[PDB]
């Protein structure tokens, strides 16, 4: 149910089992959202080779602030749990970006 306290930490769960490892490197993150996002959430897959350069990662950074982005959950119309969900992997992209824009991997 929306915020029920199994479903809560069961999504916890998950997202400690996907960021795993790839916690501050935005393209690890990057080019696994598709393994962590709900079904239709506008997320495309984008293979490492495709955010080499500089701006191709803050192409793809732009793309998952778009979705991810709490003011763009409630514009959207997302459940409270996707909210939850969604502010959690914000977290470590935020943390990844960063990370990104001064020490790189």
């Amino acid at each position: 149910g929306p915020l029920g306290s199994e479903e809560i930490k069961n999504i916890d769960a998950k997202i400690r089992k996907w960021s795993s490892g790839k916690s501050g490197n935005i393209r690890s993150l990057l080019s696994t959202l598709q393994y962590i996002l709900w079904s239709g959430s506008g997320w495309k897959p984008v293979p490492l080779m495709d955010m080499i350069e500089g701006n191709a990662v803050r192409k793809s950074y732009q793309r998952a602030l778009l979705i991810l982005h709490p003011d763009k959950l409630q514009q959207k119309g997302a459940s409270a749990n996707q909210k939850y969900m969604a502010e959690k992997v914000f977290e470590l992209l935020q943390e990844a970006w960063d990370h990104f824009n001064t020490l790189g991997p």
